[PDB]
């Protein structure tokens, strides 16, 4: 009755080194009702790209839509031409070929669109895919790696749908201030689907496909969660948890333990962010049930120790939401929902970083390249959650929101909790980033993203004194 988890195919090189993606439109269905939604190589979602760090592939990437979208490759260290930024425009009828030249270690990334005001509605309606790196180093440790059977990749989402079935999407002040989020919860593009096990360790990679709304992963029974993995790879050692908080755009591995006869649930559970504890998910919200069929490592690799932060540039990035935003958006989330909306308490460029709202064509500085930089991020004066993602990197976070990060957060990550108080992240770019392709620095909630909460950076040269 159950739905199988539908498994997005690995997708390699052909014998011209080309990997060929399709932009396009379609038709899913939720629920019984139809909707039209959009897709990589597909009606919806898109497929797993594989990398192997040391080689360079070509993606041709063809836009059948007919508007424009861009693709961004979400936490790959590479050059801003190809970073596929707000401007990376890939004309609607058009094609654009970028070649990556990989070169960090194995990670679950993933990719996305990245059009300039738009980039919530097109992930909404069904854009994202996965990337898959592997090196050298990951395919000696014996993880679990059939994919699709004991190596599964789990992509949660949520969306709302208007009573014609199809995807209800509003930039509106209430998003624009609280985020876009909906009613049904989408694993794979399914609701609620079964996957079928391997007794032993099945390992899932976990990405928060959401456009607002934060999660927290469990199982049913209480079973617990090895995290082998962050956005930027393999953590050091298994670190065993009872909860998994993912923020918007973060990706982790973990490896969880199927017994025979045994079936369980992963779920997430009811999280503080305003807005996401609304009916049905106040409670405990399944994810996938796992189906055991009648078919763990003490060491993952080695993370470097963290460099002297003496001397290092320190770049301050000051969030806020015009009070205006603020305030009406609450209003209406409250209005509408009532104390379970938990409201702790022109808006198209409401949201802002130091004062500014995102300006495509004025980058607001150029980081060094090939030098750690410090990078203090504050949400203080503002209540909202904001993922902070930086583009072109995979940074060490030295304080998450104003703590030391927790032991599974404190390897390679893209994103950091901004929350109330400050950040700080020990970021270096290997990789160019000129004017005309300036790497993004921003939350990922993406209505945020969307309404000004947005930066351009480049990188250059930086360390001539
Ligand atoms: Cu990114
Ligand atoms: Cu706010
Ligand atoms: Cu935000
Ligand atoms: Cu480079």
């Amino acid at each position: 009755e159950r739905p199988t988890l539908p498994i997005p195919d690995l997708l390699t090189t052909d014998a011209r080194n080309r990997i060929q993606l399709t932009i396009g439109a379609g038709q899913s269905t939720f629920g019984g009702k139809t909707a039209t939604t959009w897709g990589y190589n597909g009606n919806l979602l898109g497929p797993a790209v594989k990398l192997q760090r040391g080689k360079a592939v070509t993606v041709d990437i063809y836009n059948q839509l007919t508007e424009e979208t861009t693709l961004h490759w979400h936490g790959l260290e590479v050059p801003g031409e190809v970073d596929g930024g707000p401007q990376g425009i890939i004309p609607p009828g058009g094609k654009r070929s970028v070649t990556l030249n990989v070169d960090q270690p194995a990670a679950t990334c993933w990719f996305h669109p990245h059009q300039h005001g738009k980039t919530g509605r097109q992930v909404a309606m069904g854009l994202a895919g996965l990337v898959v790196i592997e090196d050298d180093e990951i395919l000696k440790l014996m993880l679990p790696k059939q994919w699709g059977i004991d190596d599964v990749p789990v992509i949660v989402q949520d969306k709302k749908f208007s009573a014609d079935g199809q995807i209800d999407y509003q930039l509106d002040v209430m998003t624009a201030a609280v985020g876009w989020f909906g009613d049904t919860l989408l694993t794979n593009g399914a609701i609620y689907p079964q996957h079928a096990a391997p007794r032993g360790w099945l390992r899932l990679r976990l990405l928060n496909g959401c456009n607002a709304r934060s999660l927290n992963f469990a199982t049913s029974d209480n079973r617990p969660l090895y995290v082998i993995a962050s956005d930027g790879g393999l953590l050091p050692e298994p670190v065993k948890v009872s909860e998994l908080p993912v923020l918007m755009g973060e990706r982790f591995e973990v490896l969880v333990e199927v017994n025979d006869n045994k079936p369980f649930d992963l779920v997430t559970l009811p999280v503080s962010q305003m807005g996401m504890a609304i009916a049905p998910f106040d409670k405990p919200h399944p994810v996938m049930r796992i189906q055991p069929i009648a078919i763990l490592p003490d060491t993952l690799s080695s993370l470097p120790a963290l460099p002297s932060l003496e001397g290092l540039t320190v770049r301050k990035l000051q969030l806020s939401m015009d009070p205006s935003l603020d305030s009406s958006g609450s209003q209406s989330l409250s209005e509408k929902y009532g104390d379970q909306a938990m409201a702790g308490m022109d808006f198209h460029h409401a949201n802002k970083i130091n004062g500014q709202a995102f300006d495509m064509n004025k980058p607001m500085f150029a980081a060094a390249k090939g030098q750690y930089e410090r990078w203090v991020i504050s949400g203080v004066g503002d209540m909202m959650l904001h993922p902070f993602h930086i583009h072109g990197t995979q940074f060490r976070i030295l304080s998450e929101n104003g703590k030391p990060p927790a032991a599974h957060r404190a390897g390679w990550k893209d994103t950091v909790k901004v929350e109330g108080n400050v950040s700080e992240v020990l970021v270096k770019f290997n990789h160019d980033a000129p004017k005309e392709h300036a790497y993004m620095a921003h939350c990922h909630l993406l209505e945020h993203e969307d309404t000004g909460m947005m930066l351009g950076f480049t990188v250059l040269q930086g360390d001539h004194g």
